[PDB]
């Protein structure tokens, strides 16, 4: 499925001075209701092969960040995590939602998503996440070895990487996917950064705002920490956490999470970007979930 096939069936809401494309399988329904945040650097056509599964289940919903796919671009080229989330949390107030949704997030959008639920705690019905933003990172020797990366990331050099050469989408993306991406599926992880220069910025941004316990950025950091208490509290929260074998930072997850209440683990074959490696069994996995719900 061509990116062209897939953003057919999304639509366009007004949200604040842009437009957000998101998908919906049931525009207008207050049944079950199913929210899939994808993070750096895809769009909701991560979740192509994966929402199938789920939407005879309830209506499924995947927007695409400010600044990514088929979404408006930002003129003034600020894509912070709380760039993010003002765009984020009105699209969520757009689209009829009912009282309580499940969130089916990943990379940053697990960010976003454990944010948005911790600021709308009574909402929730559930939450599963993969290759998630779980915590500040406060000693590297628990975390997969980005260090080096992240200075790089941060310099200069990194700037020109990503806006002029296209690092994580040409590099980044197609190594943390086991099988080979087609030309067509490729082309639709390419469409939204055709064009080199500030169209790239989200994609710098988003490792940027990565919380490092002593490297900023300190409003991050403060969000993911007081998302990350209450997600560890969360006794009433159903959550699956999707295991990537090997995965990213499914290991550091895994260890973050262990004692996290009221959450249950499914192992699925991927590197980071698990939804391109077995599609078929996150999908099962996610029904599984809501029919556990019901």
């Amino acid at each position: 499925a061509t990116g062209d096939e897939w953003w057919a069936k999304c639509k366009q809401v007004d949200v604040l001075d842009s437009e957000m494309s998101y998908y919906d399988s049931d525009p207008g329904k207050h049944k079950n209701t199913v929210i899939f945040l994808h993070g750096n650097p895809t769009s909701s056509y991560l979740w192509r092969n994966v929402i199938p599964h789920v939407e005879p289940l309830a209506r499924c919903l995947a927007p695409d960040l400010i600044g990514m796919g088929k979404s408006g671009k930002l003129p003034n080229h600020s894509y912070r995590f709380v760039d993010h989330y003002r765009y984020l949390s009105a699209w969520f107030d757009s689209v009829n939602l009912p009282e309580k949704v499940t969130i089916v997030c990943h990379d940053w959008g697990s960010g976003l998503g454990f944010h948005w639920c911790n600021e709308h705690r009574d909402r929730v019905k559930g939450i599963v996440h993969m290759e998630s933003v779980v915590d500040v990172i406060e000693s590297w020797d628990e975390w997969p070895d980005i260090e080096e990366d992240i200075a790089l990331i941060k310099s200069e050099a990194g700037e020109e990487m990503v806006l002029k050469k296209n690092f994580f989408i040409e590099r980044l993306l197609p190594s943390s996917i086991m099988r080979k991406l087609s030309e067509e599926e490729m082309d639709a992880y390419r469409e939204p950064f055709v064009e080199p220069g500030e169209s790239r910025r989200p994609t710098l941004t988003w490792p940027r705002e990565i919380p490092i316990k002593g490297d900023g950025p300190e409003d991050v950091i403060e969000i993911v920490k007081s998302y990350n208490k209450w997600l560890s509290t969360s006794k009433d929260i159903p959550k699956l956490f999707i295991n990537a074998d090997p995965g990213f930072f499914s290991n550091a997850i895994k260890k973050v999470t262990k004692n996290w209440p009221n959450q249950k683990t499914v192992t699925v074959k991927g590197l980071h970007f698990l939804q391109e490696d077995s599609p078929e069994e996150i999908g099962e996995a996610i029904a599984d979930f809501l029919n556990e719900l019901t």
